[PDB]
């Protein structure tokens, strides 16, 4: 056996929450380039076979409802599920336009038999919640539920960088590697390469002496029980 | 080139911390079955080629000291480094004979900066740690840098149902898959199978209504940048 069965009418759904502009009450700023990332992720995942839908500047209420509804839809014919969050974030929590929401709440909706139609099926969450805060330098969890996998752009207590023009390093890497091996490599090989790609070569820096040179590395959390290949 | 270079004088070191007995003051009780896990893991990691060392009933200070001194050694001729912790645990903290030490502090000794001798080499941490008693109701972190990988017996929030007669399932599964395929499967493949095995629970037929047939799922946090095979 060893692999998640991909014999279904569709690969499954891909929700992309792209939070760029936030309220005055949150105190957060505009995440430029998040649109270069969202489009790239859209194309990439779409060509992987996902029925991708992109939501912009969502409130915590929506991101929440947005996922409760999805967990409520019937996935009997879906092979898996994937959610992609692009926003500001801190600890186990992402920013909505009007505040902040605990990641655990978003993924809860799928937790175990609370979404039977997706049971035994991989639930993927890709999170790029830049600015955790406290960066790095330079050298040289949630769902307690099987079949969930997380890929964090930053990491628990860091600050991943990008460029307000070219976009995030994680996304560029994620998309590029998927846009070439998405159908011939197991999900963990894809992600491991993204890790190296983000590590090697790129070396985070800034125009401010307080954020100058801060090496970051993505993080993968896996509760998967099989090997995951997209080529159904 | 997409995988860790394993051509060194030796595979590396494997430090096992076997914590069975705890000071009464901690309220933590005897961990019956841990010696069995420690004995299995030691034989298993030895047959893989690691230079295994077993410490038992360590204090927080001892765990810190031995791990620090291990990070201060010269690993220039080792492929990687592995560490296995068998004790009581709670939200990102692990038990010593006399108390509690944060896991990040134990594993930080090996961060690139402070262990130049293991840069770009996989640093593996297998952790089997559980809490100790209190039940719900029902209405209606670690070093984040390259080449680090953690395997937790249970997703931080539950209890890894061991067994005072045959050891823990996680350890029993790990060793099983490792003896059979340890030499030809990549860790993620190995640990993914481990997740599947402990997943094939079939009820942990306990006595108390509170610990009678519940659930547990290991999780893997990978910071790896290449494939890890214990061969070639």
């Amino acid at each position: 056996t060893y692999q998640y069965n991909m014999n279904f009418e569709k690969l499954g759904k891909c929700i992309i929450i792209n939070n760029k502009n936030f309220d005055k009450v949150t105190g957060m700023g505009v995440r430029n380039g998040t649109d270069k990332d969202a489009e790239a992720l859209f194309k990439c995942f779409r060509s992987l076979g996902f029925d991708v839908i992109v939501y912009n500047d969502c409130s915590c209420a929506k991101m929440q409802d947005l996922l409760k509804k999805a967990s409520e839809e019937d996935h009997t014919n879906a092979a898996c599920f994937a959610c992609i969050l692009l926003s500001h974030g801190e600890e186990n929590v992402i920013y909505g336009k009007d505040g902040v929401t605990p990641i655990k709440d978003l993924t809860a909706h799928f937790r175990g038999a609370r979404c039977k139609t997706l049971l035994e099926k991989p639930k993927l969450f890709f999170i790029q919640a830049c600015r955790g805060t406290e960066l790095d330098d330079g050298i040289q969890k949630i769902p307690v539920e099987a079949d969930f996998l997380f890929a964090y752009s930053t990491v628990p207590g860091y600050y991943s960088w990008r460029s307000p023009g070219r976009g995030s390093w994680f996304v560029q890497a994620l998309c590029s590697i998927l846009e070439e091996h998405g159908k011939d490599l197991e999900i963990m090989q894809i992600l491991t390469r993204v890790n190296d790609r983000v590590a090697r070569h790129f070396e985070s820096q800034s125009d401010d002496p307080h954020f100058h040179e801060k090496k970051q590395i993505p993080c993968v959390v896996s509760m998967l029980t099989k090997e995951l290949y997209f080529s159904q």
